[PDB]
């Protein structure tokens, strides 16, 4: 089958919807995710590195965005009001969701912190991706349906940084 010389497939490309305008900081990236940096050293090795949170400060590194280390992962709700952050239900790309503990999604001890990687059908579904936190071996990806107990569930932090190369005196400075 041909429609010219051959037949290509390119559809994916276009397959869910970048949010272009999430926070305000990723929006200046035409809605094209920034770049991860593996050789890249954060300040926030003080809490659970083997945990998702270390994952998600990583990720949240990715995004340009220096958070200060919260406790555990249900902490960082509360801890983002303490930031100055803003928190929300609206499904964003990029940003990191949160789960709390006891919640469905949501690791019943800690809570539980992923990455959306895109926003899909609209806002409907929301597509995360981990390293090696809940996937052993290899890295997966999941779809969360918005509308579900484990989309409801999860809450999204904006940031009001947009500052990446600069230190931030909560990310960087524990003690003031």
């Amino acid at each position: 089958m041909e429609q010219s010389s051959g037949d290509k497939d390119g559809g994916s490309d276009s397959g869910g919807a970048q949010d272009g305008g999430s926070l305000d900081s990723l929006k200046k990236y035409n809605g094209k995710l920034p770049k991860h940096d593996p050789s890249f050293v954060q300040p926030g090795n003080r809490h659970y590195k083997y945990q998702c949170t270390w994952y998600a400060y990583n990720r949240r590194g990715q995004l340009g965005i220096p958070v200060p280390l919260w406790g555990d992962a249900a902490d960082w709700i509360g801890g983002a009001k303490g930031a100055g952050y803003g928190v929300g239900r609206t499904p964003k790309q990029g940003a990191c969701v949160i789960w709390q503990r006891g919640v469905q999604g949501g690791s019943p001890q800690y809570g539980h912190v992923a990455f959306v990687e895109k926003v899909l059908d609209g806002g409907k579904k929301i597509f995360i991706s981990e390293h090696n936190y809940a996937t052993p071996n290899g890295y997966g990806t999941r779809t969360i349906d918005m509308s579900s107990a484990i989309g409801k569930n999860a809450q999204f932090i904006y940031d009001k940084k947009k500052n990446s190369s600069s230190v931030d005196k909560l990310a960087a400075a524990l003690e003031h």
